[PDB]
């Protein structure tokens, strides 16, 4: 269980590594959410008792993104920070120090692109793919100016926190909510979250094209929450993607982070997904 580092073009990447070496395995790397970091956002389900199972046959790689592990300093002010797609440009340097040659990605909306960018870029180290949560286009134009004119009556955290969760739950504000509100908004390091958050919003188009050559080329699990912010651009993903290499997992009552509130669920699909992959889960 050890915490690492690397340098990149773009900047230092920390990351931890978990399992006992598993050679003929691809490693499960994951990467999380604008607002979160590695254990806001996958430690209940990777610690789930019923993950533990699965996971104890694969070496594990949590990555956090820049500025946001445990500890992280805060950037100094006009830090150009990595786009989505330079983040995407540090997964080689992560693999290589481990010296692991290929992944199942896992990823949660920002994290969910990263990973699907990085399978574009280099598609024969990539299994598989779970994407929570993903969308695959860039910021219509539309999308923009509601997107600032929220930005006039809204900070910056509760802006992050309806890209997290449902409008719904925040009204809701059950234990859950309050307690992830608590975070991002009292969050020591949310100037660098902020970065991320800017990074997100100015992603490009994935270009995804069914029977294209700008296609995925594993077994894909997309997975979203029924009514949650992300339902549509995961619909829309799927409808973009082969069918006969891509399951849907929408999931009623899960709400905007599907692997806080139902972690059973999704450690149930992932077993499938597995075994749909060729591998004994
Ligand atoms: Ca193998």
């Amino acid at each position: 269980a050890k915490t690492h580092s690397v340098e990149t073009p773009y900047g230092s990447v920390t990351f931890t590594v978990y399992g006992t070496p598993a050679p003929a395995r691809p490693a499960i790397l994951t990467y999380h959410d604008v607002g979160l970091n590695y254990k806001s956002c996958f430690q209940p389900l990777f610690q789930f008792e019923d993950m533990q199972e699965i996971i104890q046959n694969f070496v594990r790689v949590h990555v956090d993104a820049p500025g946001m592990e445990e500890g992280a300093p805060v950037f100094p002010l006009g830090y150009q920070y990595p786009s989505l797609d330079q983040l995407a440009d540090m997964i080689p340097c992560v693999l290589q120090y481990l010296n692991f040659s290929t992944i199942i990605g896992v990823g949660v909306g920002a994290g969910a692109y990263i990973l699907a960018r990085y399978a574009l870029n280099h598609p024969d180290t990539v299994e598989g793919l779970v994407l929570i949560n993903i969308d695959p286009n860039a910021k219509g134009w539309m999308d923009w100016a509601a997107h600032k004119l929220t930005g006039l009556t809204s900070s910056i955290p509760e802006m992050i926190l309806g890209h997290l969760f449902s409008q719904e739950e925040l009204s809701g504000n059950s234990e859950l909510i309050q307690k992830y509100r608590n975070i991002i908004t009292h969050a020591p390091n949310l100037d660098n979250i902020e970065l991320y958050w800017n990074s997100y919003n100015n992603r490009r188009d994935l270009n995804f094209e069914r029977g294209g050559d700008i296609t995925l080329r594993c077994p894909v699990m997309l997975v979203v929450g029924d009514q949650a912010p992300h339902e549509d651009a995961v619909v829309e993903c799927n409808s973009k993607l082969d069918p006969t290499q891509t399951s849907f997992l929408k999931m009623a009552d899960s709400g905007g982070q599907p692997q806080l509130t139902q972690p059973g669920k999704l450690t149930e699909a992932f077993k499938y997904f597995l075994q749909g992959m060729g591998y004994m889960a």
